[PDB]
């Protein structure tokens, strides 16, 4: 019962919103801790329930990570997001028990994907909130073709 409060202690949740395309969240990975249900860290789910998930248009999905009871120093993993068959980021974090937050986020196609991060990189304590925006250009507003 406080074995969990403190491996609860670092936790992520990261919500990507989408617009203009339907993508496709895949390489899900952890290295430490576990995924769980986003708002339920005692339901875990594995890689391969948030691999193939699609997220539509103007919807959003949630990954949410912490540790893992009387085990793991915090968690560290990451995943892609693609629109067909184009990769548009990499994602990855590193939220150990002790230590220092960090992130990455690679954007693959920054021609014709917006792609903006808020939250993240290196705050203090728990990683917390993160939320990355996707929106596929339209050639009408944005002429991004030449």
């Amino acid at each position: 019962e406080e074995s969990k409060i403190r491996a609860y202690a670092q936790w992520m949740e990261i919500t990507i919103f989408v617009v203009n395309s339907n993508f496709k969240v895949e390489g899900a990975y952890l290295r430490w801790g576990k995924f769980h249900v986003p708002g339920d860290k005692d339901k875990e789910i594995s890689p391969s329930q948030i691999n193939g998930t699609i997220i539509k248009d103007e919807d959003s999905y949630t990954i949410a990570s912490c540790g893992r009871e009387n085990a793991s120093s915090g968690t560290e993993g990451g995943f892609s997001l693609y629109d067909g068959d184009k990769l548009v980021f990499e994602y990855y974090w590193d939220c150990p028990w002790s230590g220092s937050n960090s992130d990455e986020l690679t954007v693959k196609d920054k021609e014709n994907y917006t792609v903006i991060k808020k939250g993240g990189g290196s705050p203090s304590g728990a990683m917390g909130n993160i939320f990355i925006t996707v929106v596929k250009k339209s050639l009408e507003h944005h002429h991004h073709h030449h």
